[PDB]
């Protein structure tokens, strides 16, 4: 069939959706990442739309193959991801110029996506792919144990209708993690995740987040924790970085900085594109 054209090299992982292989296209010679999804006409169209969402900081969707109760997604292959790179840089830390470069590129990717009203919905270090050229790319565009660490509070509080702000939240959480070498909000249940957020950022109220007390899963019985200083949260990040990060972690989605506006932030005045040691 269609899949005879792909020579499996190795299983590279497995997710909620399905299994990912490193594979070789026998006709093009291309090395690819191949996702097998076990099985809808709406997914076929919504995924096919991702084939046109092409940007240098988005992993390239080469092919959508719907054959025989199975959907295969053929993607560009990259050798490393940010979770593994973070782990390999634990003793030393990712140098700030590279953190900055990565954050900048990811915001370009988001800006592009968000300009087309496409949300990612599920940014996490594992799905941010890096190469030897200094590039970082968004992968695994979510459609609409699964990690909760990068989930925006409006999602946790039961907002049915996400805005692009959910991605900015997630990227802020990733930025802080690259800086501190520890996850910002490592929740192990939805309530633990929400309360970890509250313990750092203050339990939100109508002052800081108009509408919060009407949200579907908002409970008046939530404990009232006070906000901590950001200088406590992400030392030794500089004032530009902390200012940007605070704007990316605003509780209210409508106050949260956009990707486009983040790209103009003074934090990026001295941005460069270093090459990492992989
Ligand atoms: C989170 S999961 O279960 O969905 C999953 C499992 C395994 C690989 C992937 C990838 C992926 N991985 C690579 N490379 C791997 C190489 C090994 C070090 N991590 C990166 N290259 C391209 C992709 C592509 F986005 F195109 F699908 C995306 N999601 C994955």
């Amino acid at each position: 069939g269609a899949m005879e054209n792909f020579q499996k090299v190795e299983k590279i992982g497995e997710g909620t959706y399905g299994v990912v292989y490193k594979a070789r296209n026998k006709l093009t010679g291309e090395v690819v990442a191949l996702k097998k999804i076990r099985l809808p006409s709406t997914a076929i169209r919504e995924i096919s739309l991702l084939k046109e969402l092409n940007h240098p900081n988005i992993v390239k969707l080469l092919d959508v193959i719907h054959t025989e109760n199975k959907l295969y997604l053929v993607f560009e292959f990259l050798h490393q991801d940010l979770k593994k790179f973070m782990d390999a840089s634990a003793l030393t830390g990712i140098p700030l110029p590279l953190i900055k470069s990565y954050l900048f590129q990811l915001l370009q990717g988001l800006a592009f996506c968000h300009s087309h009203r496409v949300l990612h919905r599920d940014l996490k270090p594992q799905n941010l792919l890096i190469n030897t050229e200094g590039a970082i790319k968004l992968a695994d565009f979510g459609l609409a144990v699964v990690t909760l660490w990068y989930r925006a509070p409006e999602i946790l509080l039961g907002c049915k209708y996400y805005s692009t702000a959910v991605d900015i939240w997630s990227l802020g959480c990733i930025f802080a993690e690259m800086v501190t070498r520890r996850a910002l909000f490592p929740g192990d249940s939805e309530i633990d995740q929400l309360f970890r957020i509250f313990r750092t950022l203050g339990t939100p109220d109508e002052v800081v987040w108009p509408g919060v007390t009407s949200m579907p899963d908002y409970k008046p019985s939530f404990p009232k924790w006070a906000r901590q200083d950001f200088s406590k949260v992400v030392p030794p990040l500089d004032e530009d970085g902390r200012s940007l990060l605070s704007q990316m972690l605003h509780y209210d989605p409508n106050k949260r900085i956009s990707a486009k506006a983040a790209l103009a932030h003074p934090f990026f005045q001295d941005v460069t594109k270093p090459v990492p040691h992989l």
